């Protein structure tokens, strides 16, 4: 099983591409039962190295591959509007990489195993703009929350919400530092007024 | 009857128009003080209109009864201080403005000569108080507007910030709690105009 040819029929699927021994190895295409279609290269029956594979419903990967799955640097379009550009860790988002959201948002940041995590910043489609850490797809950690108003939050978050202790300074220039739990004021607090009169 | 000088023992002068033996009419007296009114008088009292100057420098002129100031009465001060209003027995009470020579001027209700009941106060400093008072002190629900564009409406006590309140600011984010002595106490919840999400 050398040289060129084509083959297979598990269900309907064809490869047709590159052999070595009965497996897959060298550039080669492959259109699946499902009708996804990937077409790049191949080391043993499994996509390893560079190749792009077409989904039935729309989506189109395109970049690096490792045991069958995306690892490496990689582009991940959705034709419905999404895009990612960034590393993969076997199959999911994971090292550094930016995606154009369908509602407008942006991100720039870390990820790991499909999901924001570590620092990255998110440009809303709202006109908010949050920069600081994420954990679990949702910020966690440090943050710094600008609104479109200009004012910001610069605090603690947890799970998403506003938690732990934290100042948040007007564009006018005065501040409230206190201290949230769940995205929600309660305890003691201050709040300096920019005049004093 | 009628019209003469009188020289007192102690200094004082008067001469004008008597009855009975009383000052009573139109008169000119200058005390021992060196305080000199002129005015109109009955029974020996200060009664009708009349100016009183006094040397050190303020001048009162104004309607008196019963040897005190009542009715509607101008009185400027060592200061250069100028009240107009009502009196009421020698004191400030019903409706009068003070224009201190600080620059703040006062406009609202009196009583016993202090300032009792709604009145507005414009600070020299560019602000302003429009709300309740009670013993000459800002007392009750009231109004304080800064110089920045934000305001404080809620609650005073013996002139500082006292009970619940409202900072709002030109944004229209806002700040509600509660105040004692004119600093932060309890717990409070601060909105903002713009958000994010909604
Ligand atoms: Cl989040
Ligand atoms: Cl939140
Ligand atoms: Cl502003
Ligand atoms: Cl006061
Ligand atoms: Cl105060």
């Amino acid at each position: 099983m050398q040289g060129w040819g084509k083959y297979f029929y598990a269900d309907g699927g064809v490869y047709e591409g590159e052999w070595v021994d009965g497996r897959m190895h060298g550039r080669g295409t492959y259109v699946f039962p499902n009708g996804n279609k990937y077409e790049g290269e191949w080391v043993e029956d499994r996509k390893d190295g560079y190749g792009i594979l077409l989904y039935t419903n729309g989506e189109r990967y395109e970049g690096y591959w490792h045991l069958d799955k995306a690892h490496g640097k990689g582009t991940l379009t959705f034709l419905q509007g999404d895009r990612y550009v960034g590393e993969w860790h076997y199959g999911k988002k994971h090292g550094h990489g930016v995606l154009s959201y369908s509602n407008g948002d942006t991100y720039d940041g870390e990820w790991r195993d499909d999901d924001a995590w570590g620092y990255g910043v998110l440009q809303y489609a709202n006109g908010c703009r949050y920069e600081g850490e994420w954990a679990e797809d949702r910020r966690h950690g440090k943050g710094l929350l600008v609104l479109p108003d200009g004012s910001s939050y610069e605090g603690s978050f947890a799970h998403g919400k506003k938690d732990g202790p934290g100042k948040i300074i007007l564009k006018d220039g005065s501040m409230y530092i206190g201290t949230w739990k769940d995205g929600v004021i309660v305890g003691q607090g201050e709040f300096r007024l920019s005049e004093n009169c």
